[PDB]
C-alpha cells in the first residue's frame, strides 16, 4: 500500500482546498480524483478559438471571501461580468428592456404579489438555520411540500408564479415539482437572500476568474506534485483495521489515518464500504440527485447587443425558449464576444437528443428574437457541455432535495462515520452548492481531522474568514413600501374590513 | 478471465430466475452475488426457537402465477395465511373489529368520502398503461404533484385522509408526500387494483411459502451449483471490447457475450461502467431511492387471539403505534404462534436508535391494547431486520419514484444499454415491487437476451402465464352501492 496521513477522495475544489491545508499543516496528503483531470464541476476548455472558456462552475462574488481568498494567494484574478446595459426580461414573446435586479412590474396588484413572493422567501428564510435547516419550527410542514405546491399557495398572480417558477429553474436546475420547500428556501438563505443569489452587480455573478475558474484546481494540482493521482477512481473504503484501506479501480491500495469524502454525496453509492454504511448514510446518499444543466456559449465576431444598449442579460419565460438565463461571456479585452446561456431542468433531459449543430440553431434563432437582431443567426463558434451525462458528477449544479429529504436524513450529511469526514460543496452553510461552498466545507473538514489528530482545539474547526478587500459586499436593503405593502391577501382582508 | 455465455449480477429472485431461464436453454450463465447468501430481499432465518421465518418478502397469492409455477417447480408448497377470524381496526385508542377487506365506517360523510378515495384510485388506474404509465393521459399532471396533494384534494374527511396515508405507506413503505401520485397509481393498478392489493384472502397476501420464500433463490442456487458465486460484489464492467469483462471487489474477471443486471435500480451506482452509461440511465439511478421498514415478528406460546375470535389482523391508525398493520405469522399446524408487524417509513428511521429489547417492549404494549390481552405482554421470542440498514438492497420493499422522475426517466428503466439487459422486480409491469414481479422481470431479461442471440422471435419476449391451479384467482366485485355513491364534494352539489 502507499501510506500517508490523509487520503482526499476527489479533486475537485472541495478536496483540493482540504488537501492544501492538510499539506500546509505538515501532513502527507494523497488527493485520488477519479478523471483525468482535477476540478471536477469546474472545467476550463483553452482552444485557440476561445482562448478559454467556463464549461462549468465560473462565477463568484461578494460575500464568497473563501473562494476569492484561495484564488488570490494562487495569483488568479476576477473580472466584472457586463452588466453596464440593459438586462432583458422575455415573456410572451416579447422582449422587455429594465435596470436593477429584478425585472420591474407595472400592473399594482402583480406588483403587491411580486413584492410579497420575494419578501415571504427571504421571510421564510430567516426562520431556517443555516447549519441546521431541519431544526427550523415548521421544517416539518416546509419539507413536506414542493416548491410547486408552495408557489401555487403564494402566488396570486400568474404573472409572480411563471418568474418564481424561472427563479428555482435557474438556480437549482430542478423542477418546482422535483424539490423540497424547506430545502430550496433553506439553499436561497444560506447564499445571503433572494436579491443576492440572483444579482450579478452585488451578488453570485458579478465576476469571473481570469483565465477560467478550473486553475483554482490545476494551481493547487501543482502546488501538490506527484501527491494528486489522477485516473484513480476509489471503489473500496474498508475502516475494519487499525489504518484506513482506500482501494482504486486500476488496481491500487492506499493506507491512511483518515479519509475526507470531497464527492458529491450521492457518488458515495459507487464505493464500497467495509464496515456498511450506518443505515441514515446508508439511505441518505440514494435520496440525493444533482440537477439538470447544459451549459452553452455562443461566439460571435462582436459584443453585437451592446450597440443595443443591451448587456446581454436575458431573462426569457416560456416552455419553447430552450435557454431560460443568459450572460454577456465576452472577454475582459472585448474579445471573442459570447453569449452564455443554461439549459435547465427537463429542458437538459428534452433537447439532450439534439446533435450539437441543432441546439445551436435553436439558441442563435431564440437570441435572434429576444435581442431583436439578425446579428444572433451568424454565430462563429460554438462550445456546450451537458452535464448530465457525467458519471463522475451525476448533475450540475449541485444536489437537490427531494419533499420529506431533509428533515429525515439531513442530519447525517457532514456526520463523520468513523475515520471518514465530509467535503464538497453540499455539506457548506454558506454558498453551498457554489465553489465558495466547496471551499468552505474543505477546509472544515480537513480542521476536522487536524482536531481529531489533537493539532488544533474545537473551536478552530468552523473559522470565520475575513471580507475580500478586492470584491467589498454592498448590503441587501429594502425600501418602507416593499417591507410594508401588504400581499394581496393582505390588500383582500384590508378591502373587506373596509366594507364590513 | 472466467468465459461464459451471461453474467447475471444479482442472486434475488430475478436474477435466479433469469440464470435458470438461461441454463435451461443451454447457455453457459454464471451468477455474481454480492452477499455470503441468496436471495437478496427474502431471507428466510432458521433456528430452533422459530424453526424458520421471513424476515424479507414473504406473501403471494392469487394472480401471481410466476412466483407460484417456479416455487411449485422448485419443490415448494404454500399455506394459507390464518383470516378465519375478525380483523381489527383500531381507531382512536379502540378496537373495531370487522370482516372483509376494507375497514368499515358507520358516519355517513365518512362512508361517501371513504367510499369515493378507494373508487377514485381504481379509476384513475385504468388511464395508466401497467407496461408504460408515463403514458397516462395526465401522466406530467399526475407526476408532478405527490400522493399527499393528491390525497388533500380527494379526502374531505380526516378519517379517509388517515387510512390513505396509511395505505399508501403500507404498500410503499414512503410517506404520501415523499412519492409521486402517478407512480404510486401505477404501482396499484399494476397489482390488479386497491382490493387486490389489500387483500389477505383473495388477494396479495393471501399465502406464504412452506418453510419460507428464501427457498426459491436457495433452490435454484442447487440447482446451478458453483455456477453461482457469492462475495463476489460487481464494481466494473466494461463493454468496449468483443466480450463484455465484469470485475469482482474480491479481483476476478469474469468474460460473457452478454450481462442481465438484477438489482435495484439505484444500486448500479456501486459500478464504474466503459464506457460511461447513457446521460438518462446516469441521472436515473440517483432519482430512485428504496423504501423504509423494519419487519418484526414477536412470537407467543399460543395464537391467543384467536380466542377472542381476532385473526391477528391489525390495522393501527395514528402517529403514536410503531406498527400501523400486522398479520398472523403462525405456522400452518397452530405452533410457533407469532404476529407479524411492519414498521413504516419514518418511524423505521426513528425507531431505528432503539435497542431490539425497548422495540420489543413498545410492540407488545401496542399488541396488548390493540388485541386487549395481557398474553401479548409475555413473548417467548423476537425476530426483527431492518432493510435501511442493507448495503446491497438500500431498503423494502422496493424503489419509489418522487415527483416528477416517472415521466422523465422511467423509459430508461429496463432500456438496454449495449449488451447489458435489466431484470429486477422494479422493471416488471405485473406485481411489480413483489417476489411475482422479480421472477417476470428476470425471465423477460433472460429472453431478450435469447432473442438477441436469435434463439426465439421477437413476439416470444414477453410470455403470458397460465392461472395456478393451486392459488386460482377469484374476481373483484363491487356493489351497485360503492359504483354510484356521490362523493362528498357530489353530495354538496346536490344541494
Ligand atoms: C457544472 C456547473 C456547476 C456550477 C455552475 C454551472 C455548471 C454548468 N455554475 C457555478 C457558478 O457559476 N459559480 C459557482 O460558484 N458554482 C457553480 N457551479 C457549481 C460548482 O461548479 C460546484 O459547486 C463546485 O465545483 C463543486 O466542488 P466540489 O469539490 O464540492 O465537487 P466536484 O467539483 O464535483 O469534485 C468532486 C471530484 O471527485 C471526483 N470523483 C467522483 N467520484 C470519485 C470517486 N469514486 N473516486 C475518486 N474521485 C471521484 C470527481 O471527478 C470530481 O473531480
Ligand atoms: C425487504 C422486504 C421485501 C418484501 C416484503 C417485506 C420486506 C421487509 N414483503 C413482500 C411480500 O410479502 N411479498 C412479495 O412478493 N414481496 C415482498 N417484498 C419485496 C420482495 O422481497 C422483492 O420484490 C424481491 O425480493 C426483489 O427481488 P429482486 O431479485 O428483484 O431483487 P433483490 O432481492 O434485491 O436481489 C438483488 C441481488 O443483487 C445483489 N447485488 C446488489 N448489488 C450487487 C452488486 N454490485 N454485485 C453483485 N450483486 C449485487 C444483492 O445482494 C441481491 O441478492
Ligand atoms: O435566479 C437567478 C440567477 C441565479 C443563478 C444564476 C447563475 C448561477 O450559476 C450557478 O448558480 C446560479 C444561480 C435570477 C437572475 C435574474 C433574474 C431572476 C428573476 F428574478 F427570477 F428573474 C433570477
Ligand atoms: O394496503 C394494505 C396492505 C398492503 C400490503 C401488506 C403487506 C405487504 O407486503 C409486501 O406488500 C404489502 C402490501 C392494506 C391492508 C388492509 C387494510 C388497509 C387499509 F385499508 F388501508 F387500512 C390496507
Ligand atoms: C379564493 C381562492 C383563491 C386561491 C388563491 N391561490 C393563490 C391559488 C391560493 C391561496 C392559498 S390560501 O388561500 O392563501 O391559503
Ligand atoms: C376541502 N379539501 C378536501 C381540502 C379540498 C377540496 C379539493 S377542491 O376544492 O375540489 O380542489
Amino acid at each position: 500500500s502507499n501510506k500517508c496521513d490523509v487520503v482526499v477522495v476527489g479533486g475537485g475544489i472541495s478536496g483540493m482546498a482540504a488537501a492544501k491545508l492538510l499539506h500546509d499543516s505538515g501532513l502527507n496528503v494523497v488527493v485520488l480524483e477519479a478523471r483525468d483531470r482535477v476540478g471536477g464541476r469546474t472545467y476550463t476548455l483553452r482552444n485557440q478559438k476561445v482562448k478559454y472558456v467556463d464549461l462549468g462552475g465560473s462565477y463568484v462574488g461578494p460575500t464568497q471571501n473563501r473562494i476569492l481568498r484561495l484564488a488570490k494567494e494562487l495569483g488568479l484574478e476576477t473580472y466584472k461580468v457586463n452588466e453596464v446595459e440593459r438586462l432583458i426580461h422575455h415573456v410572451k414573446g416579447k422582449s422587455y428592456p429594465f435596470r436593477g435586479p429584478f425585472p420591474p412590474v407595472w400592473n399594482p396588484i402583480t406588483y403587491l404579489d411580486h413584492n410579497n413572493f420575494w419578501r415571504t422567501m427571504d421571510d421564510m428564510g430567516r426562520e431556517i438555520p443555516s447549519d441546521a435547516p431541519w431544526k427550523a419550527p415548521l421544517a416539518e410542514e416546509w419539507d413536506n411540500m414542493t416548491m410547486k405546491e408552495l408557489l401555487d399557495k403564494l402566488c396570486w398572480t400568474e404573472s409572480a408564479k411563471q418568474l418564481a417558477t424561472l427563479f428555482v429553474n435557474l438556480c437549482v436546475t430542478a423542477e418546482t415539482h422535483e424539490v423540497s420547500a424547506l430545502w430550496f428556501l433553506w439553499y436561497v438563505k444560506q447564499c445571503g437572500g433572494t436579491t443576492r443569489i440572483i444579482s450579478t452587480t452585488n451578488g453570485g455573478q458579478e465576476r469571473k476568474f481570469v483565465g477560467g475558474s478550473g486553475q483554482v484546481s490545476e494551481r493547487i494540482m501543482d502546488l501538490l506534485g506527484d501527491r494528486v493521482k489522477l485516473e484513480r477512481p476509489v471503489i473500496y473504503i474498508d475502516q475494519t483495521r487499525e489504518n484506513v484501506l482506500v482501494e482504486t479501480l486500476n488496481h491500487e491500495m492506499y493506507e491512511a489515518k483518515y479519509v475526507i469524502s470531497a464527492i458529491p454525496p450521492t457518488l458515495g453509492m459507487k464505493i464500497h464500504f467495509n464496515p456498511p454504511l450506518p443505515m441514515m448514510r446508508n439511505q441518505m446518499i440514494t435520496r440525493v440527485p444533482l440537477g439538470s444543466v447544459i451549459k452553452c456559449i455562443v461566439y460571435y465576431k462582436e459584443p453585437f447587443w451592446r450597440k443595443k444598449d443591451y448587456c446581454g442579460t436575458m431573462i426569457i419565460d416560456g416552455e419553447e425558449a430552450p435557454v431560460a438565463y443568459t450572460l454577456d461571456d465576452t472577454k475582459p479585452e472585448g474579445n471573442y464576444a459570447a453569449i452564455m446561456g443554461f439549459i435547465l431542468a427537463h429542458k437538459a433531459r428534452k433537447l439532450a437528443r439534439l446533435t450539437k449543430e441543432e441546439r445551436l440553431k435553436k439558441l442563435c434563432e431564440l437570441y435572434a428574437k429576444v435581442l431583436g437582431s439578425l446579428e444572433a443567426l451568424e454565430p462563429v463558434h460554438y462550445e456546450e457541455k451537458n452535464w448530465c451525462e457525467e458519471q463522475y458528477s451525476g448533475g450540475c449544479y449541485t444536489t437537490y432535495f427531494p419533499p420529506g429529504i431533509l428533515t429525515q436524513y439531513g442530519r447525517v450529511l457532514r456526520q463523520p462515520v468513523d475515520r471518514i469526514y465530509f467535503a464538497g460543496t453540499e455539506t457548506a452553510t454558506h454558498w453551498s452548492g457554489y465553489m465558495e461552498g466547496a471551499v468552505e466545507a474543505g477546509e472544515r473538514a480537513a480542521r476536522e481531522i487536524l482536531h481529531a489528530m489533537g493539532k488544533i482545539p474545537e473551536d478552530e474547526i468552523w473559522q470565520s474568514e475575513p471580507e475580500s478587500v478586492d470584491v467589498p459586499a454592498q448590503p441587501i436593503t429594502t425600501t418602507f413600501l416593499e417591507r410594508h405593502l401588504p400581499s394581496v391577501p393582505g390588500l383582500l382582508r384590508l378591502i373587506g374590513l373596509t366594507t364590513i
